[PDB]
């Protein structure tokens, strides 16, 4: 298929696949195209998916100009690590 967009809603398959300032996220039902994220929000810098088993990430890079830190939080003990954004 040709460059699809995301506009918030959108079905993605690609390592982007979305607005010139949207990144795709993986969804529940289905993978969709979701937004920026900006300082304070989940950020995540380090995803390991294709053995079996496996936990889905849904969430999407930071804004231009933002800082990618860990974040100590009572929810990474399902497996990865929880990292948050920090705006430079």
């Amino acid at each position: 298929m040709p460059h699809i967009k995301g506009h918030e809603g959108d079905p993605c398959l690609r390592s982007s696949d979305c607005i010139d300032g949207f990144c795709c996220a993986r969804h529940f039902w289905t993978k969709i195209c979701k937004p920026v994220l900006h300082q304070g929000e989940v950020c995540t810098k380090q995803r390991k998916k294709g053995s079996h088993g496996l936990e889905i990430f849904q969430r999407c890079d930071c804004a231009k100009g933002l800082s990618c830190k860990v974040w100590k939080d009572a929810t990474y003990s399902s497996k990865a690590r929880l990292h948050v954004c920090q705006k430079i």
